[PDB]
């Protein structure tokens, strides 16, 4: 099931961030990985039931899992995290169309997976742009598991008893993410109950100018309170699938700067940050 190694082979190089437990590179057996320490007894305990769902999985996109310390081996992503790309530190890279719903595709094929695992159905919950990793230019998406109200589903927060649906209103929200390149609930700020009240309340993401209607759609149905009108991650996977026919180019790496300037969308309506232009053509030539 996992690989058993020992702390004399591994080789730390440098730290990454600050997750729950603290993240470091490092280098083992001509392979970079990133390593995950535990420094406290409380913590040893969430290792004991995640070492053994986590061994389980095995997906392209969900990150891949390689004692003492206590440590998990897990494959260093060289891009960093998808909030970095799209919020991160300057200078910011550039991404098309075709990158943001290639993202999405594949952020929806690894929560499909976990979603159909047997005997029971793992649910990710804490969906959200910075446990999404890059690699291959950024072109490539991993999902890794372990200020989240943004991405957060009313009944998760509400206390009752959530589904898996829960990770379908997470996706919508992302889905608005990439294209509009905004922070979701930036303008609402303060502390966390002050989302989360919105949220229950009703308030979502302002509508993007210019959308596809069917993407519209789809992101609208992922936000909608009934967490039964929400569609499966199978429904997404299988959509997000026969849109990318016209979204090509999403295997180029991102390589082209960008500089950073945000209008403020007034009016309840915001401009997209990728342009539709060359979707609207495509999507002519095969309807009429
Ligand atoms: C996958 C769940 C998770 O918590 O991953 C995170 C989140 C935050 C920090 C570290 C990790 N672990 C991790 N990291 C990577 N690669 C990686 C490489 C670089 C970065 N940074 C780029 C520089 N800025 C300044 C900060 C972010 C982050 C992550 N690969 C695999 C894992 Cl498990």
């Amino acid at each position: 099931s996992l690989h058993m190694i020992d702390y004399k082979e591994i080789e730390v190089e440098e730290v990454v961030g600050r997750g729950a437990f603290v993240v470091c590179k490092a280098k083992w057996r001509a392979k970079d990985v990133a390593i995950k320490q535990i420094e406290s007894e409380s913590e040893r305990k969430a290792f004991i039931v995640e070492l053994r769902q986590l061994s389980r999985v095995n997906h392209p996109n969900i990150v891949k899992l390689y004692l003492n310390p206590v440590c998990l081996v897990m494959e260093y992503a060289e891009g960093g995290s998808l909030y970095n790309v799209l919020h991160g530190a300057e200078p910011l890279p550039y991404y098309t169309a075709a990158h943001a719903m290639s993202w999405c595709l594949q952020c929806s094929q690894g929560v499909a997976y976990l979603h159909s695992m047997q005997p029971k159905a793992l649910i990710h919950r804490d969906l959200k742009p910075p446990n999404l990793l890059l690699v291959a230019g950024g072109t490539v998406l991993k999902i890794c598991d372990f200020g989240s109200a943004a991405w957060m589903a009313p009944e998760v927060f509400e206390g009752s008893n959530y589904s898996e649906k829960c990770d379908v209103f997470s996706w919508g929200i992302i889905l608005w993410e990439v294209i509009t390149r905004r922070k979701p609930f930036d303008e609402i700020g303060g502390p966390a109950f002050r989302i989360m009240w919105a949220v229950h309340n009703g308030t979502r993401p302002p509508l993007i100018k210019n959308l596809p209607k069917p993407i519209e759609s789809l992101m609208t149905r992922c936000w909608s309170k009934d967490p039964s009108q929400r569609p499966s991650m199978e429904e997404i996977v299988k959509i997000m699938t026969h849109l990318m026919r016209y979204f090509p180019g999403a295997d180029e790496p991102l390589q082209y700067p960008c500089q950073h300037s945000l209008p403020p969308g007034e009016d309840g309506r915001v401009e997209p940050y990728v342009d539709f232009a060359e979707f609207y053509r495509l999507w002519s030539v095969d309807h009429g």
